[PDB]
RNA sequence: AAAA
RNA sequence: AAAA
């Protein structure tokens, strides 16, 4: 899915870090307009990431977009999820006018919010990830680099919410893995360039085919077979690895 | 699995037909001046690839027993089969009773009798084409891993599709099966509509048949930018598409079959 | 994609630097009028690079050209993107008249802008380039000099926005590389004279043919194949190199 | 790859035809007093170029099976083929049954038998021109890298064009393959319309067939300032133009195929 | 055939 | 044949 970030320049340090963590989870992140950019793709367009902070709400030009974003979210095109840089209690709610205060209280009452803090980085990042992926289909755990049996490999982990998906779910999915592959070693991307990529997690075989197929001539693809709980190679794009090698997981 | 053909031109009419049937079943076929740029002919063509090299096709016929040009070939083929490099499977063009055994010498007759007794054979008859073809295909696939039924040109829900059917003998395979397999599917797709090949050019291909996920991935992977790939899912029993290489075909729709 | 710079003589030092950096990215750049060559070429003419500066806004004989540029820009023949020498806050807007100030606010708000600073040169230049290539087809990263396996070489890096292009895209492209090859060692051009040039980056083979073909009898052409990740030489216009030699990654 | 033709004038009618067909397939065809500005006859031409020198096309025939002279060169070709510099592809103008073996001496007969059994040969018949021509083309291309089918002149969407087919045996080539290739396109480009050559002058040329991008670039690059170049992309199966050397043809248009 |  |  897509995810746009709305923020102030003061919290850029946190914004870039959360952006990097999200991009590590195979979600399209665009920062730099954003409101006319909303009407694009399918009804499953994206989710709005609003980063609420004390110096942030003092700017009206940081607020008109969110006002009209609520206006266009009531029609169901997009959904907003607010991020509290500071806790609810110490938010400067006095400075704003009456209408601003009521709209903010409505947005933090009728709409579920999650809180972010710098001290608990791991917990805050996990909470924003889960509260961001609560209303969506199969997840995508962040890429982890693990060296198995002397062979370097990066593994993408996905978990199915529930036990089944609609048979035509692939039609309405808006994620394609082609643009999430690094082209150069120096370039930063969710998937390391030329580094073997493995598939992990239970799921229907057609989703496995859809994930593995676009990787031709880009990276060698490993896949997990739970019958014996080991990795299996299907593509030989790097010398020294043949299709059929097994990695003791 | 490769297959080297030994025959005579008097049987070319049936050799071409059996070759076409085998090629429609995802099997590498090799006839006269064919491929393997090595020594060539056939006898030195045996020694290439993995221990699962091929299954010899000795098209025995009443007139085949002449022309020592082929009997020496069969002799060397069995000699190197005794080492286990290749396994011979004979095809009897005519029924066993009316083979002109008297024409052969004593040594040739003894060799042929030993071959036809120790080693199983397949009877072939022009009259019953489909049963003989099924018999020879099943005999070829008998001592092998997951089979491959002939590609079938079927029309589903208004869109044209070809399916590749594979059945697993038993219900499990060694986890390192893919290492020793001698089938590379990317060479069996035609580049032009008129060119004859196991897979029609640009026609969507669907994988059907129960099996492990890694086999499915290895089979759908080399098809990228060649043919739109459909996949059969047994949970609700309709084909599932994972490529958009042809106009009007998007990844995700269903074909109720 | 051509690029027309309208600016003042005061910031000419940074104008020339941004010009050189842009030219290094295979972007056609013209400086020395600017209003009437706008009608030339194809519908994709260029994007106007109007240099917004505090000294610039006091020059009405440089305001008029921007006015006519925007007047034509309603029709969509050209589009203007502004570069901010100073931060948006410290502009001298009060001395401006009512109509000109309103026009400046309209263009600054309804149209996205980008901010430049003399200190952080690298990130500012990267942002300028990204703003240039936002709405365009396949990108073009700046040419870099790398000696691979003891052989001098420059790589032309191009990135596909997304994973597919229109099949008839080549018809409407406004880039031919024949004008971007140096004819003399002294003459400064994006492609240095007689040195090997390589094409690196994923893309369809027809684009590779189009980008390699005009190079005949000009420079030895290298190419990168990602199957095993080494460069491949296809043309030998210089001694010591043969078609078929490899450069290890 | 090169091809040297050894024959007799009694078979010139078919020799010129097969040579023309071969030249249509982008292979170097050398005949008497025709090429090699650094030698003469046919024998010492072998010591030239790379280890992939050429394949000897010995046009065996009943009238050829004598012409004493021919033998000396046939013997030398075989003797230096034992070193592996050249290969011999014998062409039987007549079937081997009516080959007058009795006229030859014991040494010549023994040598002919040895070369006929140990080395693969191709039968040629006047009646089946297409099949025999395809067979000899396959004989040429069997022990080589990516092969070239004959150039076909086809009009697509009302636009004149020719296509150079090329198919890669197997699925991959050595990365350094381009170093050892003996095929350069420049030598096969016509200079005048009346001049006969594999590539017609100024006629648009289309590259079609699956292969690596570097091979595509190498095959298209020498075409600058000579002919308009078309490239086939399999994403939508349409021809794409990359050069505008003829009026009315801009780089970027598509040809529905 | 929903990690067989 | 969209870095095979
Ligand atoms: N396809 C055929 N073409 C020509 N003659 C044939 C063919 N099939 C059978 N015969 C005849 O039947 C006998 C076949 O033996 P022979 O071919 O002489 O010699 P070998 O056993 O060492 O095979 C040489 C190979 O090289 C070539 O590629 C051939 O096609 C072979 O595959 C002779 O009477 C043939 O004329
Ligand atoms: N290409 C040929 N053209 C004409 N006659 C030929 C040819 N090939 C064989 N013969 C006949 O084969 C017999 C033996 O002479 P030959 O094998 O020719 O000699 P060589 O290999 O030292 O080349 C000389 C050729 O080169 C010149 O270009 C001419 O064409 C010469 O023929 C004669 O009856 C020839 O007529």
């Amino acid at each position: 899915p897509q995810a746009f970030f709305s923020h102030n320049n003061k919290d850029k340090k946190i914004v870039l870090e959360v952006l990097e963590h999200l991009r590590q989870s195979l979600v399209a992140t665009w920062i730099d307009s954003l409101i006319q950019q909303i009407i694009a793709g399918i009804s499953k367009s994206q989710y709005f990431l609003a980063f609420l902070s004390n110096e942030y709400l003092k700017s009206d030009w940081c607020w008109d977009e969110l006002e009209q974003a609520y206006a266009l979210h009531q029609k169901g095109k997009v959904k907003i999820i607010p991020i509290l840089l500071t806790n609810r209690a110490q938010l400067d709610l006095n400075a704003l006018t009456d209408a601003r205060r009521n709209f903010l209280e409505s947005i933090l009452t009728r709409l579920k919010y999650v809180e972010f803090d710098p001290h608990n980085m791991t917990r805050s990042l996990g909470s924003v990830a889960e509260a961001l992926w609560q209303n969506e289909a199969v997840r995508f755990e962040p890429i982890r680099m693990i060296k198995v049996n002397g062979t370097e490999l990066q593994v993408v982990e996905f978990k199915i919410p529930g036990s089944n998906l609609p048979v035509d779910f692939l039609h309405h999915w808006d994620l394609k893995i082609e643009d999430f592959i690094a082209t150069s070693p120096n370039e930063q991307k969710p998937v390391k360039f030329d580094v073997p990529v493995a598939l992990y997690g239970p799921g229907p075989n057609w989703l496995y085919a859809f994930l593995t197929l676009p990787f031709k001539n880009r990276n060698t693809v490993f896949v997990f077979n739970s019958r014996t709980s080991e990795y299996i190679c299907v593509y030989s794009k790097s010398a020294g690895l043949a299709p059929g090698m097994v990695l003791k997981g």
